[PDB]
């Protein structure tokens, strides 16, 4: 038994709720948040963006340090940092940003991160800003993830979408 309320079961271990991922960090304290990040950590937009406002900057200014120490991620790869006041940790994760040409193919790459981790909430990867179609980045979740993971969306029109079209 876990804190998460209001989610819709998809499967054995994906659930999904329509949520501002800020707002449901807040209340929950998570174990692991998901950040949708770039290999640079630069955090000025979409879920990072926001992420990182709600640790009035904190979020950025340790992921300088860490990218000053050992360069930038690999799109598909992760580094585990603090949570801040949002969770006991933040699993950064980079899918693939179609808007920049990088393969869709990332994308399991960039979910099979989340089985390091018995528990998440997250975004769906390489969604929203990152150009790619939800529907698939949660076909692709389902498909590759096997840990219990806690989808927020935040626009309502797409979290009706992807439920109503969930196979
Ligand atoms: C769960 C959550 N998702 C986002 C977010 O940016 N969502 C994108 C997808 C994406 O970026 O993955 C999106 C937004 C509108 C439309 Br229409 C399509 C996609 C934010 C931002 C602040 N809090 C958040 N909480």
């Amino acid at each position: 038994v876990n804190s998460f309320s209001g989610y819709l079961k998809l499967t054995d271990n994906v659930y999904i709720k329509n949520a501002d991922i800020v707002e449901e960090a807040k209340k929950v304290k998570p174990t692991v948040v998901v950040n949708a990040a770039n290999v640079y950590l630069k955090h000025g937009g979409g879920v990072a963006g926001a992420l990182n406002k709600a640790t009035n900057n904190a979020m950025q200014v340790e992921s300088d340090d860490y990218i000053a120490t050992n360069g930038p991620l690999k799109v598909g790869g992760s580094c585990v940092l603090s949570g801040h006041n949002l969770a006991k940790h933040c699993l950064h994760v980079v899918g693939p940003n179609v808007n920049k040409g990088e393969d869709i193919q990332l994308l399991k790459s960039a979910y099979e991160n989340f089985n390091q981790h018995e528990v998440l909430l997250a975004p769906l990867l390489s969604a929203g800003i990152f150009g790619a179609d939800p529907i698939h980045s949660l076909r692709v979740c389902v498909d590759t993830v096997r840990t219990n993971v806690y989808l927020a969306v935040f626009d309502k029109n797409l979290y009706d979408k992807l439920v109503s079209s969930f196979l």
